[PDB]
């Protein structure tokens, strides 16, 4: 529309994908959810994922896209480009992730992860977060459902895009303010999700009052296959004082030590009480 904002229109220019150099297979759907949608696509012939807005809002869309342009790290999802379709909503083009999101992947009964594999995934998320934190970028919705998994089993932190209260730090639930320290709280929950193989956090608890629940003096239970030292790390991520939580560099350090101790002998099986739980 150009009448959007010169500055943004120019920034989107250096990453523009000519509508003729990308084919969208609207027939082959991938994502599809509240607001936007995801489709398979070909780029010139690289396989890709094409995010669209099903819909001011277009501006936030393009804006969220431009920020991704500086995300260059093996553990952070990259942007191929943004295609300005002269027929509909602009599109965001992403590399194809053969294994989809991390939560659905670990939840799969046909998969046979070990303690080591799962800790490894957490290690990769932490590396991605460490990069993001160094760029002063606050995620706000860090969870296993927002982490992608490619063909080499490399984890990419992302955001599919009504608060995810169950991953939110105490101060954020109380204030609505987000920081890197509240991302650490979310990361601890992400660790729990991995070790439980994608179980829903606080099954019994209502979204409307996780705050009251947490203030009673509670935290998530140690999953059955979670090593003590990793649980000790989870509890640190959930420190009541935000400044007392470890940084992502510390987490990378600590988790990488725990990970090195395993050899791939301990298989992780789903909990019977968590099965089919929504
Ligand atoms: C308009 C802004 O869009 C953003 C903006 C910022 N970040 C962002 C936020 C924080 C970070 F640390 C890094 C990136 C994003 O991740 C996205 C996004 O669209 N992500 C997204 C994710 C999965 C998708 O689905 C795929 C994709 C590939 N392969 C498969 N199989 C599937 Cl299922 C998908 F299509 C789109």
């Amino acid at each position: 529309l150009s009448a959007l904002n010169p500055e943004l229109v120019q920034a989107v220019q250096h990453v523009v994908i000519g509508p003729s150099s990308l084919i969208v297979h609207f027939n082959e759907v991938i994502g599809r959810g509240h607001f936007g949608c995801v489709y398979h696509g070909t780029l010139l012939k690289i396989h890709c994922a094409v995010k669209s807005l099903n819909r001011g809002e277009v501006s936030q869309f393009l804006t969220e896209g431009i920020i991704m342009k500086d995300f260059s790290h093996p553990n952070v999802l990259s942007l191929l480009g943004i295609c300005l379709r002269s027929e509909g909503s602009p599109l965001v083009v992403l590399p194809y992730m053969k294994h989809g999101d991390l939560r659905n992947f670990i939840r799969n009964e046909t998969h046979n992860p070990t303690v080591k594999d799962l800790i490894g995934f957490g290690l990769q998320v932490a590396k991605g977060m460490k990069f993001l934190a160094s760029k002063k970028f606050v995620h706000r919705d860090l969870a296993a459902r927002n982490c992608m998994l490619d063909e080499k089993f490399t984890v990419k932190v992302a955001d599919f895009g009504k608060l995810p209260v169950k991953w939110m730090a105490l101060e954020s639930l109380q204030t609505q303010k987000f920081t890197t320290k509240s991302d650490v709280w979310s990361f601890g929950v992400l660790l729990w999700e991995l070790m439980t193989r994608g179980a829903p956090p606080y099954p019994d608890v209502n979204t409307f009052d996780i705050t009251v629940y947490l203030l009673q003096g509670r935290r998530l239970l140690q999953p059955e296959y979670c090593p003590d030292p990793l649980y000790e790390v989870m509890l640190k991520c959930w420190h009541p004082k935000a400044e007392m939580r470890p940084s992502f560099s510390e987490l990378v350090s600590r988790i990488s030590a725990i990970f090195s101790t395993f050899i791939g002998e301990h298989y992780v099986h789903v909990n019977a009480t968590y099965v089919n739980v929504k």
